[PDB]
């Protein structure tokens, strides 16, 4: 899977909203462009004139992520983050020389992401109560990633003194995607665990936050929910369900080359963190099957 890299793997089996600090700070931002940021107005200004009912809006840019040492008490997560655009993201990551951008960047900054948007996403592995996951197939008409499976998510955009509010933004955002788009009620969600953090190497090496969320509906409510909206509720063109025991080799099956970037970096870091059982009564042999 040459097209997702792991940033981060959390410990304990996923981390809560209340064990993470952000610093928000203009030293996280892109760096401008070598010639000047004018290339990215360019690219923007010919947009705009084909489909001049677009609009920008603000977006969090990843930095880095450190994990404190395993085991601490405190704080076991920083995050680093800058503010991006979606217009800076069309034209760095979106455009068709974001391979220079990536060089320019190593020679100039030892930072191959320096002159990247690299806006920060939100996905989860999301649980019913009957133990499936939740997929959705994407239309065949739109930009990114045509017609593949999807996990729930999006991009946040924005509204440790300023950062417990950035941190409850993030956590917020990937309930309220999950509400948005599969119709389901907020008290039926659990506070969201997470996972780590996976890079879409398709897309320049933009990452997203992975998280777990636990639906206290069955798989057949869910898909009820989902459906009742209509046609205009949602974005993706279906929902299905795969058992989370049939989840443990999804990279085993012909669903792994459908799936986009960054529902292959959700589903590696629930197999990682959720499953691979590190006791003797999960462990067993009867409920961890060999192969
Ligand atoms: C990195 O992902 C994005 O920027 C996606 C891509 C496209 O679907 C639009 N978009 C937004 O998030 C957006 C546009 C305006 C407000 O939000």
């Amino acid at each position: 899977d040459p097209e997702v890299t792991l940033l981060l793997q959390c410990p304990g089996g996923g981390l809560p909203q209340e064990q993470i600090q952000a610093e928000l700070s203009p030293a996280h931002d892109r760096r401008p462009l070598p010639g000047g940021d004018e290339a990215i107005t360019a690219i923007w200004e010919t947009r705009l004139k084909a489909q001049p009912w677009l609009f920008d809006a603000p977006k969090f840019r990843l930095h880095s992520a450190t994990l404190a040492p395993i085991g601490s008490r405190g704080p076991q997560l920083l995050l680093r983050l800058g503010l991006t655009s979606y217009r800076d993201f069309l034209g760095t990551n979106w455009s068709s020389s974001a391979a220079w951008l990536r060089q320019q960047g190593a020679t100039d900054w030892g930072d191959t992401q320096a002159y990247l948007a690299d806006p920060l996403g939100v996905g989860a592995a999301l649980a019913t109560a009957d133990d499936f996951l939740v997929f959705l197939r994407r239309s065949r008409q739109v930009a990114e990633a045509p017609g593949l499976v999807d996990v729930p998510g999006g991009h946040p955009e924005p509204q440790d003194l300023a950062g417990q509010l950035v941190v409850h933004e993030l956590f917020s955002s990937v309930l309220q995607e999950i509400c948005d788009e599969v119709n389901l009620p907020l008290l039926t969600l659990s506070q969201p665990l997470l996972l780590g953090i996976a890079r879409n190497e398709t897309s320049a090496g933009r990452a997203s936050a992975e998280f777990y969320v636990q639906c206290s509906l069955t798989s057949e409510q869910v898909r009820k929910h989902y459906l009742s909206g209509g046609p205009e509720a949602h974005e993706s063109t279906g929902i299905f369900f795969v058992e989370t025991q049939n989840v443990r080799r999804l990279p085993e099956t012909e669903m792994w080359a459908e799936l986009c970037p960054s529902a292959k970096g959700a589903i590696i870091l629930y197999n990682r963190v959720q499953g691979s059982p590190t006791g003797a009564a999960l462990g067993s042999p009867a409920l961890l099957p060999p192969l």
